[PDB]
């Protein structure tokens, strides 16, 4: 499956793609404002994620650091990134179908649209200004808006015991972005697409 990754932001981002124990495609690449990077993700990829990273420095070997979304200091990500990270999430060819969603469970750094390029389903979007409206105690001094699990490390925010409810913090993400996961047990906003769909992830989809 092809995922076109498009940076519409006015600033450079470093796209990342991983299923947590391995890179997807090259795993990561710089996208200046306007650039598009098309990756190929193996069919059957379960638990894949694509995100943006901001304010990165890499040396000639591709080791460095990013202020959001750093995945162990690598250009080419093999693992998930350091919150805060808006997440494009997907499982492909799961009993005949694809599943996609955007999640704010690991916080928010960059607005995102996640849409199929082929027929038979709809896209999802979290494009509100969450960083500028971020509650004071969630602001990440490094840039972005942390989720409350990252900030407070409690059973209620992290949903450790499997029994959490919505919170003042989750309700902020859900209010700004109704169509993205705000906490682990949020009512799902997952979209069912035909198996083997193709996709576009757009950073900063709106003005």
């Amino acid at each position: 499956a092809t995922f076109e990754i498009v940076n519409r932001c006015s600033y450079t981002v470093w796209a990342a793609a991983s299923k947590g124990d391995a890179a997807l495609d090259a795993g990561g690449r710089q996208l200046n404002s306007g650039e598009s990077w098309t990756i190929n993700v193996e069919p059957g990829t379960n638990g894949g994620k694509i995100w943006a990273r901001t304010d990165c420095y890499f040396d000639d070997s591709g080791s460095g650091i990013c202020k959001t979304g750093d995945c162990g200091g690598l250009l080419r990500c093999k693992r998930f990134g350091r919150p805060p990270t808006t997440l494009a999430e997907f499982s492909l060819n799961q009993y005949g179908k694809d599943y996609i969603d955007i999640s704010n469970i690991k916080g928010f750094n960059v607005p995102m649209d996640f849409s199929p390029t082929t027929r038979g389903c709809r896209g999802v979007r979290c494009a509100a200004d969450i960083v500028g409206q971020c509650p004071a105690k969630l602001k990440a001094p490094g840039g972005g808006c942390n989720d409350a699990c990252t900030v407070f490390q409690t059973s209620e925010y992290c949903c450790t015991t499997g029994k959490c409810g919505p919170t003042e913090y989750s309700r902020f993400f859900k209010r700004l972005c109704p169509d993205a996961f705000s906490y682990v047990l949020d009512k799902p906003t997952t979209v069912t697409c035909p198996g083997s769909s193709n996709y576009r992830v757009t950073f900063c989809p709106t003005a």
